[PDB]
């Protein structure tokens, strides 16, 4: 049986004791794929903001040499939202730490609020066009796809039509925004037939920012199975294939026949 | 200033004062366009099967004859759900009586569910691609979706790019999707930069499916801002452009790159 963990945690400890532990109670309860939310190795945008860059690749290239180290340890994977430092530009990416090689996922729309402008830090790469990430996990479809990009129906239409199981959603949502994300979330799979797993940070900013965390499961259809509080947790889920829900309302069968 | 009159409804009977008095009431407090749910010039669907042609003809022509008049009457438009009966088929339309003619929008996804089948039942025509159903109410740039083609993004992408400010959704929504209908408009009106007014109907049908009405408007903001009980009810609103909310979140900006 196909599960999957998502840790709610804070920024991460530099020492990997805390870390270690949850990979082994997932490796424990049969789990083989670990996701963390937007900001977890590394401290959180506006607090990166008042930080030198050497800190910065200090705090990402620790960190990620713990994680390949602990997916070799326990062999499973470890999805992480990673900021990269390379020279002094900076690129946020999405880790998928295994055991056997580490595979990257560059974010292709980012923030550009004044307030948290993630376009103006970071320097990823925009494409010409949008193409959504995939990945096998056993018998699952899965896709990954960060929280900010969400809010856009051209990724899930491409998530219908690729007739995927599971959505991986690392985010950083504040706590003024709960009932929006739920709203949003449990459409988009409501709508494309299709489950959602949003792993959030906890923790407060130096602008006293609250981040609930609130990770949840939500099934193929828009209803939520799983779901966390505000404090240090694991969620353990067991995803189903879509197909059984697909099914039922049949939007997919209805959207494949029009030339649009 | 463009103001809009939404009005919750049962079915309403051949003999009916009903829309002569709201019509009334909304022209005076400057309401142009009137909007009716889905299923109140008419009897509900599943009562639909079981009734002879010549009946229904005769309850939709003298409504469609009882708004061309009363548009004249009272100098606005008025939005309404409509069954039409043709020589060999029954169509699902959406008027728009005005005082200088009548215009009709014909659905483009029906449902095809088996308690349901409206897709069986009428005979609307499938375009190849679709195409979203859009008019100017005085300085105001409005669409018109029925109540279940909200559920597909290809309808919104078309409402985004044409910096659409108010979406009207003439519906019938049953008391067991309350939730689910309101975090999917909500949703749309975010996501989309657009207002929504959602106008359903009231009643019981024979089969004990119960219509809560709760007619409601959705700002540019994803935001609730006026709602309806389950009573007969009259709703009037005062949209705004929705310049201001597309330019804060800056949905179409980041897409219209691509």
């Amino acid at each position: 049986m196909s599960k999957i963990a998502a840790l709610q945690f804070p920024t991460l400890a530099l020492s990997e004791s805390r870390l270690d532990y949850y990979l082994k109670a997932s490796k424990d309860n049969g789990v083989n794929l670990v996701v963390l939310g937007e900001y977890v190795i590394n401290s959180f945008f506006t607090e990166l903001l008042h930080m030198p860059k050497n800190m910065i690749k200090e705090q990402s290239e620790a960190k990620k040499e713990s994680l390949i180290k602990l997916a070799k340890k326990y062999e499973l994977e470890i999805i992480a939202p990673y900021v990269s430092v390379e020279a002094k530009s900076y690129k946020k990416l999405c880790l998928k730490v295994t055991p056997n090689g580490v595979k990257s996922y560059e974010q292709q729309i980012l923030m550009p609020y004044e307030h948290w402008n993630e376009e103006k830090f970071f320097s990823n790469k925009t494409p010409s066009e949008l193409k959504i990430f995939t990945f096998n996990y056993e018998k699952l479809k899965c896709a990954l796809l960060f929280g900010f990009e969400t809010h856009f129906d051209i990724f899930w239409q491409q998530i219908m039509a690729k007739k995927i199981d599971l959505v991986i959603v690392p985010s950083a949502c504040t706590f003024e925004s709960k009932q929006r994300w739920e709203e949003l979330l449990k459409t988009r799979a409501f709508l494309n037939s299709t489950s959602i797993l949003r792993v959030n940070r906890i923790g407060k900013t130096k602008d006293e920012w609250n981040f609930y965390g609130d990770t949840l499961f939500i099934n193929a259809f828009g209803e939520i199975e799983s779901k966390l509080g505000s404090e240090e947790e694991m969620l353990i889920i067991e995803p189903k294939k879509s197909d059984e829900a697909r099914k039922l309302w049949g939007f997919d069968k209805i959207i494949k026949e029009f030339k649009n």
